[PDB]
């Protein structure tokens, strides 16, 4: 579906991640270092420009994310 750089329009903004099981919008690798961007999770579902389905794996993701409580690429509130 989408791909690597699809995130980086929402730069300074929050999204909502939708997690699934199959069909995602985007499979998504968690790390600890090196990530393609950095995520800051939300506890507000407010203000979410919009719906993005991930799921969660371990291997060939499409993109890789870094959680971070600070200076992060965008938000997400995780569903």
């Amino acid at each position: 579906g989408y791909g690597k750089g699809y995130l980086a329009m929402f730069k300074n903004k929050k999204v909502r991640f939708k997690v699934v099981n199959s069909f995602p919008d985007l499979k998504v690798q968690f790390v600890t270092s090196f990530p393609d961007y950095k995520v800051k999770i939300s506890n507000s579902s407010s203000f979410c420009e919009e719906t993005i389905k991930i799921q969660v794996v371990t291997s060939f993701p499409d993109v890789k994310l870094q959680k971070v409580t600070s200076f992060g690429d965008f938000e997400a509130y995780i569903d």
